């Protein structure tokens, strides 16, 4: 049940450093990310996945000094995501979407292809224009797509922890993402919990519904 | 399984107007909202479920002018909510987050209540008075949740569709939204698909992962 997932799952503490994902998880994973909906399929996105020893090192950079706790659980965990948002939105990006549509069947004639591309042109350049949130609106698609992520890893029965105690600065020049138009929003270590995760035991603590919740 | 879920869920074009959530149905969605995780906790969030005509109607005025086609979607689904940020923060919000911690028995002492309410401040005034950007990383978080939402929804065998394409400000005052201090982001129509979802015999596109996600 999806629920009981739902209810079950945490913000994991602390990771054990031996155990790793199997293969079949690790192409999981990544099938998450892929299918994540997004505003138009628009899929501002880009993902980092570290599973070398090296490559975790590298995202940990982003947590030396000040984030030092988010260290121990970037480098322990079998597998890291970094989810990178697009910074500005390119007719090239919209283009090869579009062409991706094709290419899969989506469109019966030319005229539903073109009728889509220009649907899609029309909110982007909105966006862009008249909005000036384009950067803020990929950004939002982003963290849909970690919601959907964490979900799923945790109903794969895989430990996470959703990652904003980063530098984004320093994540970003240690794999050039300024330059190829990304920057670096959430880290997502995965993997199983050790018995030093204090969080694996602990009660969730939510708001009330009567709080947050209007019925009509 | 999740990933199969994650697969076959599609967005949603019609819903058959007949065809209403379980009594239960209705309570799992909302426990999906209440238990979607948070930057610290935070839940900067308010949800309206509209399941009467009359709060669907209320709904759908949002759907006036360039958003029409959204329209039929809010209307035929059995329920349909809408996803709110808290506009700005009140300190007030954070520690009634932390009480509801302290109530749900997540600290073993004082020391550990002061030290997390703290924290939360660090991280809470770091967005408003430095970067500037609390309405966005509050509304960010709402965007995961939303994430978590599709894809729970989904593992329960519902239908649903999220929808950029309204007026926030026809569905703000609607609802007295920024007065209580909040904004709509997504609606998101919940029910069952009709023969006329073109969408539910559609093959799924997404960019190739060649494109979208390096390993490291
Ligand atoms: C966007 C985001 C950022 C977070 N950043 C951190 C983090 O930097 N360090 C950490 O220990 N937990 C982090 N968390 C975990 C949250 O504190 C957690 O989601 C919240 O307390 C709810 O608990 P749960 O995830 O165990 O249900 C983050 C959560 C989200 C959604
Ligand atoms: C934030 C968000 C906003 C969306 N808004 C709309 C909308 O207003 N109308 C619509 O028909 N679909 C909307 N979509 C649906 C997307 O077009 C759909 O998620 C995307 O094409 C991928 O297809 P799928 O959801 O069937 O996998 C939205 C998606 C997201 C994530
Ligand atoms: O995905 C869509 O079709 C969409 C997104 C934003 C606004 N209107 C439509
Ligand atoms: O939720 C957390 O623990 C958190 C959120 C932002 C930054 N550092 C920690």
């Amino acid at each position: 049940d999806i629920i009981s997932v739902a209810l079950k799952r945490h913000s994991t503490k602390a990771f054990d450093a031996s155990k790793k994902l199997t293969p079949e998880q690790a192409e999981q994973i990544k099938t998450l990310l892929q299918y994540s909906p997004s505003s138009l399929n628009s899929q501002p996105w880009h993902f980092i996945v570290a599973s070398t020893e090296e490559g975790k090192a590298r995202v940990a950079k982003s947590a030396a000094g000040n984030y030092v706790f988010s260290e121990r659980k970037m480098l322990d965990a079998s597998h890291v995501v970094v989810f990178c948002a697009k910074t500005a939105m390119d007719d090239v990006w919209l283009k090869l979407v579009v062409d991706q549509e094709d290419a899969d069947g989506r469109f019966a004639t030319p005229e539903a292809k073109a009728a889509n591309d220009k649907g899609r042109k029309f909110f982007a350049d909105m966006h862009r224009k008249d909005l000036h949130d384009d950067a803020e609106w990929m950004a939002k698609q982003v963290y849909l797509n970690v919601g959907n992520f964490l979900l799923g890893v945790a109903a794969l029965g895989l430990d996470a922890v959703p990652i904003e105690g980063f530098d984004a600065a320093i994540l970003d020049a240690e794999f050039g993402l300024k330059e190829k138009g990304y920057t670096s929003l959430v880290v997502v270590p995965v993997g199983h919990h050790s018995v030093e995760d204090f969080n694996a035991t602990l009660p969730k603590s939510r708001l009330p519904q009567n709080i947050t919740l209007t019925e009509v």
